[PDB]
């Protein structure tokens, strides 16, 4: 049986552990954190993720989708909150088959850990990867106290997240050609209780957005009607705009409350623990990191956040990481040797990771912001009605299909260009020749 060592019992690492172990690989998975399945008396907090078709299909192939969905809240559409107007529900898709699912991260990781173990993988917690000796094929792990443990390895999978230790170790034996693009927004998680969401009639089956230009809030629902709110706000005010809101200006919870009361007046009343959440929850960091190289011969490979940290605005990080896990297990299982598998996996996935990284950056403006854009959207709806297999909104291609991200981006660009051109020099839809636009759709967009 082929042997593999996986670092990181997160989303991609646990999925790939299950896929390989059920194919008879000898799998050992090392995780820095304790096993979350071991109940303690610690007070934990709910972070929610939006599971979409790419992630759901990966779970489906693994035989875990039913279990995960049983614990997920359907989000039918985007509920946009702008003071003055009642919340506007913009359905994500054609019907309830085209929805996204809000899942609690802890519940998902419990299911995935159980799944990896049921397939035969051995999971070792409280062991953080410290270093790798590629030449000697040994690695060093340690617990939080720094007590070291050395292990031999044959194949090393870096599923160890955005601050990957495997990536740092590889960066010493190969030039990874890393390009880090910092993102100016930090984030803070805040809570809405089940009583508060019910009192303020907050729709449970939707993803909520409070757009505010350079900053915004979103909220994702839980099974118990609580919501996790995420505030996206610049860490610092830029030199050009010194008065502009930023985390630096919010010196404490009381400052955060005043900011919410002024800028998010319909949200502030739902945030009962705003002060406490602001002071006790750490401000998160966002970034895009692109690597030229994801593997070292047949010895080691990166996937998920370890390979391609991306900004969160498309809700695709987990979806992409689970899609990577399936691809890596497929390549490893069927290749002539590990070196061939890792090279083929990297070649296949790299263009798609670049595409989703670019599309995720572009989705911020779609969420946080129109005049001409409404006419484009109106024309886009007609094109999608006349040619549903050709004109598929980019959001639908990324979220509800398994089309390679690079292809979703390329088709989205053709669609965006056609709409922009077709609406230019037009006041309304009555002056636009719908058949000429449709002819360009059938000419430029092959049916899917
Ligand atoms: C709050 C939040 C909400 C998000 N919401 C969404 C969403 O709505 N939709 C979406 O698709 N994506 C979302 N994402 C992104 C998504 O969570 C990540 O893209 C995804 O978890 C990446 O999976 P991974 O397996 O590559 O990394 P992770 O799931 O982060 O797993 C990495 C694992 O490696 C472990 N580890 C780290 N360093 C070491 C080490 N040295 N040794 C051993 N173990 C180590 C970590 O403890 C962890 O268990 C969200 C991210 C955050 C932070
Ligand atoms: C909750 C998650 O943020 C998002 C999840 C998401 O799912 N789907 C979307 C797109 C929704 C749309 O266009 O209508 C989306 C956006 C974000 Cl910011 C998050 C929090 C903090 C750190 C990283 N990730």
């Amino acid at each position: 049986a082929r042997q593999v060592t996986i670092i990181g019992a997160g989303l991609a690492g646990t999925l790939v552990a299950r896929l390989l172990a059920r194919n008879g690989w000898q799998v050992n998975l090392f995780e820095r954190r304790p096993d979350p399945r071991i109940e303690t008396g610690a007070r934990g907090r709910s972070i929610n993720l939006a599971l979409a078709e790419r992630g759901a299909h990966a779970l489906r192939l693994a035989g875990l989708e039913r279990e995960v969905l049983a614990e997920a809240v359907m989000m039918r559409g985007r509920m946009v909150h702008v003071p003055g107007t009642p919340p506007n529900l913009q359905p994500y898709g054609r019907d309830d088959s085209e929805v996204i699912w809000s899942i609690n991260r802890d519940r998902l990781n419990r299911i995935l850990l159980d799944g990896a173990e049921a397939a035969g993988a051995s999971i070792h917690f409280n062991l953080g990867l410290d270093s790798v000796d590629f030449a000697r094929q040994r690695l060093t792990l340690s617990n939080v106290s720094g007590e070291r443990l050395e292990k031999r390895f044959h194949l090393l999978i870096g599923a160890d997240g955005c601050n990957s230790a495997v990536r740092q170790a590889m960066a010493s034996v190969v030039d990874l050609g890393e390009h880090l693009e910092t993102q100016p927004h930090g984030y803070k998680e805040l809570q809405i209780t089940p009583e508060a969401s019910a009192q303020f009639n907050l729709e449970p089956n939707a993803l909520h957005i409070w757009p505010h230009g350079d900053y915004m809030c979103i909220a994702l629902p839980n099974l118990d009607r609580s919501f996790t709110v995420t505030l996206f706000l610049h860490h610092q005010s830029p030199a050009a705009q010194p008065a502009s809101p930023s985390f630096a200006q919010l010196v404490d919870g009381h400052a955060a409350r005043r900011f919410f009361q002024r800028q998010f007046p319909d949200l502030s009343p739902m945030l009962d623990s705003l002060e406490q959440d602001f002071e006790h929850h750490p401000t998160g960091k966002l970034a895009t990191l692109r690597l030229t190289t994801w593997h070292v011969g047949g010895q080691a490979v990166l996937l998920g956040d370890a390979a391609h940290p991306m900004v969160p605005f498309h809700g695709q990080g987990m979806n992409c990481a689970l899609e990577d896990a399936v691809a890596l297990a497929e390549h490893l299982q069927s290749a002539a040797d590990n070196a061939s598998a890792l090279a083929a996996f990297t070649a296949q996935r790299q263009p798609d990771a670049l595409a989703i990284q670019a599309m995720a950056l572009e989705n911020y403006v779609e969420m946080s912001s129109s005049p001409t854009y409404l006419l484009e959207r109106e024309l886009g709806q007609i094109m999608a009605q006349r040619q549903p297999t050709r004109f598929i909104p980019r959001y639908s291609m990324v979220t509800f299909s398994r089309l390679p991200y690079a292809q979703a981006m390329a088709r989205g660009q053709i669609q965006e260009q056609l709409l922009k051109f077709a609406v230019a020099n037009h006041s309304d839809l009555t002056s636009i020749n719908l058949d000429a636009v449709e002819h360009e759709v059938t000419r430029c967009l092959p049916p899917l």
